[PDB]
C-alpha cells in the first residue's frame, strides 16, 4: 500500500484527464502494485480536491454489480463512488457532450435516504427503514483512462476503474416517486431507447438480486473509514442493463413502465 | 443464386457437422459470391433433408430481432428458421450436452396457432385472431460453421448463420399458457439464471417493439414461396435476452414472472 | 442432567466434528440419561465457545415445526438453535460443499426484529407488533453426529439434535421484504427446485399453523434462562417443506412466487 | 408377457382381494419377468370385469407425479389407472373405512373435459381447449398386494401398483370449479388437515411442472390400445402431496384457499 502522496498524485492526474477531456494511462498498468485498498484512497483524494474546487458530495453509486462483470475483474464484490452536485442533470436536460470522453448510459434506480445509514452491520432492512424515496435514475459513466486491448481481459482494470471514482460522470433523475413499500422493486422493468430505438431493456432484480442490496454493502464499506450515508443523500443502486454509448446528437428515452420515465438528449 | 445441386452440397456439409458436431468452415468462406437468397435455399435444402430422414416440421422461429444484432450481422430485417419435432425438450428436462456444439440459451415467447397465417398482408391484428395460446419459451441455439475460420481468422456472417437454419437447436416450452389478450404482451419481463445467478434479464418489447411482429413479419415473408404457417405450429419470436452459454453441469431457470418460469439443466 | 464441565466437553467435541467435518458418536448413546435440558445446555456451552472465538450472535431458528415430526422425535414441542454470523451466505452464493457433511436445504421465511421480544406471555401479536420485515430465507441444515451408530446401528435422537445446536449450519436470505401485515403469510408458497426438478412445495401455514407462532414460543421458552429475542435478530420461523439433501454440483432455485426468489449453487 | 388368460386371473385375485378386504401377494414376487405392459394388461381386464358387473368408466387419474417417486418406483414416468362411478364419494361424506384395507387420501386437482383429447400428439394447449373446468379433487389410494411380502419380507414394485388399478379405491370433487384460464393452475396450494392438525401442504406445480401436463401424456399413453380420453371424463392429475393415512374416527378437511374445500370423515 502506498503513502497518501502517491495516492495524492494519481488524484491530480485523473483531475487533468477529466477537465482536458484527455485520457492517462490505465493506473494498474503504471502502479503494478497498486491494491483494491489504494484505489480507494486515491478515489478519496480525488473526491476530496474536487469538493476543495467547490463541489459538494450529493450521494454515492454501485458499481459492477453482474457477478459476470465482477468474475472478469480482480475482486468478488461490487464498487462504489462519490456522486458530486456537478454530476446531476435534470430530467429532459440537454447535456454537454463535449464535458465528456466515453460517455455511456446505464438504467438503474435510486434511493434517497430520510436517515442516515451507517455500518457495520447495516441491512437491507435498514435500508427500507431509512429510505425516503425510491426513484427512476440513468447513471452517465466515463473513462479517464485508456482501455488498451479491450478485447483481451485483464482483471486489474477494476483498480483503475475504482481509481477513477468508479467510472462516475452524471446522473439523471426523473419518472414517479415511490416509498420502498409500494411494490416489489425486484421487478420494475425498463426499456431504453436512443434515438427512438430499443437499444436495451432489462429487470431491476438483476442488481444484485435486489436493486437496494447494494445500498446495505455500501454503508458496511463505508464504515471503516468513519463515513455514513447521510441524510438527504441519493444512492444509485446499479445498472440492470448494459451501458450505452452516448454521442452528439442522440435522444435517449428510459420507459420504466408504472414507474415512468427520464428523458434527455446529448448537444 | 447458386445452382439446386450446389445448394444440397452445402446443405448435407451442414448436416455432417451437426451429426458429428464438427464445424466446418464458414460457407461464406468458400463461397464468397453466397447471396441471402442462397441462404435461405440452403436452409430449405437442409430442413428437406432432415425431413426426409423421419422428422417433422412443428413450427418456425425469428432471430436477428435486435438492432445491435441486425447492424453487426449487416443487415435490415430478422432471419428465420424452421423447428423440427426432435429439437423440442421438456421443461424440468436433462438436456445432452454432448448433442451440441456450442449451445446457447435464449428467452423468449411462443405464439401457438390455431390457425393458419398467410401472407402477404398479415399484420399483427392477424396474429392476434390466429394464436390458440401465448407460452413462455426458451431457445437453445447451436452454430455448425467456424465462428473464426482455422486458415483466415475471418469472421462468420449472417448468410452462414441462415444457412445454418437460423442457429436452431433446441427448444424448451414452459410456465404458463395465456389467450393473447390477456395481458400486455409487449410488458412480459424474465430473469435468466444460469447455476443460480441471474446473466441476463429483459422485457417482452424488445423484440420488434411487440413480440408478436415477428410472426406476422414471418408470414409475409413465406408468402412468395406459398408457404404458411400452419394451425398448431409454435412460432418462436424472438429473444428479449442476450444468449448464454451452455455447459455440461449448468442448470437454467428463467422466471417470468407472472408468466412462470422454465427450467432445465445440461447433462 | 450432567455438570457444567461435561456440557463444555460435549460441546467441544461437536467443535472439533464441525471443523474436521468428521461425524462423532450421537451423544445420547455415550450419555443415555442425557435430558433436553441437558441437551440445551450443551447447545449453549458449544454457542458460547464459538462467540469467544469471534462469532457474533445474529439470530435464531424454530424446527420441528409438525407435528408429524414432532412425533418422530418422540418430542410434542418444536425445538431452536442460535443462528451466527459466519453461517449466513449471500443469495445466489456459491457453497463451499466440503465445509459441510451431510447439508440440506430447507424453505423457510424470517422475521426481522425491530423490537426485543421477552417471554413470558409472548403472543402472536407481541411477534407482528416486534416484526420489522418477513424475508423468505433457506436454512442449511447439518449433523455432526452419526445417524446410525458404527457399533450398535441405532439411531440419532432428539437430544443429538438439539446439542447440536438444532442441526444449524447455514442461512440464505432472498426475495421480497414485506412488512407482516402487507399479506396474509399464512399463505406464502414455495417450490424448491434442485437442478432444475421440484423436490419439495409447501405452504406457511404447515409451520405451526401460523409461521409467527414459533417466534412467540420462542421467546417464552428463552424466559427463564434470562434471555430474550433482541432487537436486530433474524429468527427463522420452521421450514414449511421436508429437507433436501445438498450435493457438490447441485443448483437449488426456491420460488416463493410473490415473495421472490432464493438460489444457491454447490460447489 | 403373459397370455391373456393370466392378465384375467390375476386381476380376478385382484377383485377378490378388494371384496374381501385381505391383501394376496405381491403379483411382482409371484411373476419375476412380469412387465410394465403386463400390468396394465391385468389393469385392463380387471377393468372390464368391473364394468362387466355393471360399473361405468368416469374417468383416469395419473400418479407417480414426481421424479422422487419416479425413482423410488424405478420407473422415468406416471402411471395411470380407471376412475369408476362406485369409486366417487359425496364432499362432507361419511366414509366406509371397513370398505377398504390401508386408505391413504391425495390432494389433487382434476379436469373434466368438455371434448375428447387423443394422442398421438397431444399437448398442454390441447388439454386446455378441451378441459370445460377444474375442480379441487381428493384421491382415496388403497393397496391390495402386500407391501411386506409374509415369505420374503420383499417390498411391493410398481408393477403390482400398476396391476392394482394404480391403487385406485375413491374420489372426492370438491371447491370452487374453474376455467381453466381462470387464473394460473400452477400456483393453486393446499393445506391437508387430519383431524384438526395439518399433514401435508403442497403447491399445484409439484404435479410435472403443471397439474395439466399429466392430462396430455395420458392421452398419448392411451393412443397405441386405440383408447381416448372421452368427452365428460373427469382426470385427476396426480396429487400435490404425499398420501396420508386414513383411519376410521379420522376428519379430513383439505383447504385449498380461494379454491374452496374438500372434507370427509372416517366411519
Ligand atoms: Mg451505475
Ligand atoms: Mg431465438
Ligand atoms: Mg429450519
Ligand atoms: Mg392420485
Amino acid at each position: 500500500m502506498f503513502d497518501k502522496h502517491t495516492h495524492t498524485l494519481i488524484a491530480q492526474r485523473l483531475d487533468q484527464a477529466e477537465k482536458q477531456r484527455e485520457q492517462i494511462r490505465a493506473i494498474s498498468l503504471d502502479y503494478p502494485e497498486i491494491t483494491i485498498e489504494d484505489a480507494y484512497a486515491v478515489q478519496r483524494e480525488w473526491v476530496r480536491l474536487k469538493i476543495a474546487e467547490g463541489r459538494t458530495l450529493k450521494g454515492h453509486k454501485i458499481g459492477l454489480t453482474s457477478k459476470a462483470m465482477q468474475a472478469s475483474s480482480q475482486i468478488s464484490e461490487p464498487d462504489y463512488g462519490a456522486l458530486l452536485d456537478d454530476m446531476f442533470f435534470h430530467d429532459g436536460s440537454d447535456i454537454p457532450t463535449d464535458r465528456f470522453i466515453v460517455p455511456r448510459i446505464e438504467v438503474e434506480l435510486a434511493f434517497v435516504l430520510a436517515k442516515p445509514l451507517r455500518g457495520p452491520n447495516c441491512t437491507l432492512f435498514d435500508v427500507y427503514n431509512a429510505t425516503d424515496y425510491v426513484i427512476p435514475a440513468l447513471e452517465l459513466i466515463d473513462a479517464r483512462c485508456h482501455n488498451i486491448d479491450p478485447e483481451t481481459q485483464r482483471p486489474r482494470k477494476v483498480f483503475d476503474t475504482i481509481s477513477d471514482n468508479a467510472a462516475n460522470a452524471g446522473v439523471i433523475l426523473g419518472g414517479r416517486p415511490i416509498k420502498p413499500d409500494e411494490l416489489d422493486l425486484r421487478w420494475i422493468s425498463a426499456l431504453m431507447y436512443r434515438n427512438g430505438v430499443i437499444e436495451e431493456t432489462g429487470v431491476a432484480a438483476g442488481v444484485l438480486n435486489h436493486p437496494a442490496n447494494g445500498v446495505a454493502w455500501l454503508a458496511n464499506k463505508l464504515a471503516p473509514y468513519d463515513v455514513q450515508l447521510e441524510a438527504g443523500q441519493i444512492i444509485l443502486g446499479g445498472s440492470f442493463t448494459r451501458p450505452v454509448p452516448a454521442r452528439k446528437g442522440d435522444t435517449f428515452h428510459v420507459d420504466y413502465g408504472n414507474m415512468g420515465s427520464i428523458s434527455c438528449r446529448f448537444v
